[PDB]
């Protein structure tokens, strides 16, 4: 709403793209957010004059609450510092979860498992597997009302070799000819409203297939990967946002590891 104040920063030249190496705009026009084609300082500005607060979710059930300590530790180096971060941890252990020391302007709150909540808390959900650390920059480079993430072995694949649900049978089904990308169920994320619905979406599909005895091949990631497919994402975060450096190394085109797999 409000206008930025004045910046100095480098001209954008309309000849000269950022990144030559990859995509980074879908045919659909969302931007897929690789290092060196945003400017933060520009986008901390429009978001920090939106007061925006980002709630991270994570999920921590029986033993991976061993995890929570350098993924809590780690986001708070990482994760959108500079703006409001609500976290929810949600697991079956609340008095195992870890008693880490949080940035001005943070929270976090233990969730016992075993909502309207979110739309009066947060403006956008960002949805992570807990067995990871942030090594980089994650920030607001990434909101947008709907994202997902490439699956860090599959972004140069072949859509026939995707791993998508391909019994017809199945409410993933999708076939042969279909798919843009291979998302990757440990990070998607958007405003509440599309994060709340896709969750319903994909938890009315399970529900269909398991009353029709099959499971998805790849469970929950099936059917995001059946979602995102019908419903386009508005912007798409390249492998820099989940990588595993032991399985895959560092290939030339990530500039940067952003959240990794924890070995
Ligand atoms: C040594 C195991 C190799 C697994 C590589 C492909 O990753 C897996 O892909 C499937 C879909 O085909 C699922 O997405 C699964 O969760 C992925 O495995 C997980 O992610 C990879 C990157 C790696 O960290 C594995 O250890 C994880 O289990
Ligand atoms: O005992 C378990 C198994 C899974 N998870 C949660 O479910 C996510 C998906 O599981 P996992 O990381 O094992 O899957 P992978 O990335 O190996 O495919 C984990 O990050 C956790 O957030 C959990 O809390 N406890
Ligand atoms: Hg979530
Ligand atoms: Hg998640
Ligand atoms: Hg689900
Ligand atoms: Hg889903
Ligand atoms: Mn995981």
């Amino acid at each position: 709403m409000v206008s930025l104040p004045r910046m100095v920063y480098p001209q954008p030249k309309v000849l000269t793209p950022c990144r030559k190496d990859v995509l980074v705009v879908t045919p659909w026009l969302a931007p897929i957010v690789w290092e060196g084609t945003f400017n933060i300082d520009i986008l901390n500005e429009q978001f920090r004059l939106q007061n925006t607060t980002i709630g991270l979710t994570v999920f921590a059930i029986k033993k991976y609450v061993a995890f929570l300590k350098l993924f809590l530790e780690t986001a708070e180096k990482h994760f959108m510092v500079g703006h409001r971060v609500h976290y929810y941890v949600f697991t079956d252990q609340p008095a195992a979860v870890p008693r880490v020391t949080l940035g001005t302007g943070r929270q976090l709150s233990v969730l016992e498992v075993g909502e309207r909540r979110f739309l009066s808390e947060v403006d956008y959900l960002v949805c992570v597997d807990v067995d990871m650390e942030f090594r980089d920059h994650v920030g607001v480079e990434i909101l947008t009302p709907l994202f997902g993430t490439l699956h860090p072995s599959f972004y140069g694949s072949s859509r026939e070799a995707f791993t998508y649900e391909r019994r017809p049978q199945s409410q993933a089904y999708i076939p042969k000819d279909e798919g843009d990308f291979y998302y990757m169920g440990a990070f998607f994320g958007g405003s509440v409203q599309e994060v709340q619905r896709l969750t319903r979406a994909c938890h009315q599909a399970m529900m269909v297939d398991q009353a029709n005895g099959i499971e998805a091949v790849w469970h929950d990631e099936s059917h995001l990967n059946k979602y995102l497919l019908r419903h386009k994402p508005t912007k798409v975060l390249s492998p820099e946002y989940l990588w595993d450096q032991q399985l895959l190394g560092w290939p030339a085109v990530l500039r940067k590891l952003r959240f990794t797999a924890v070995p």
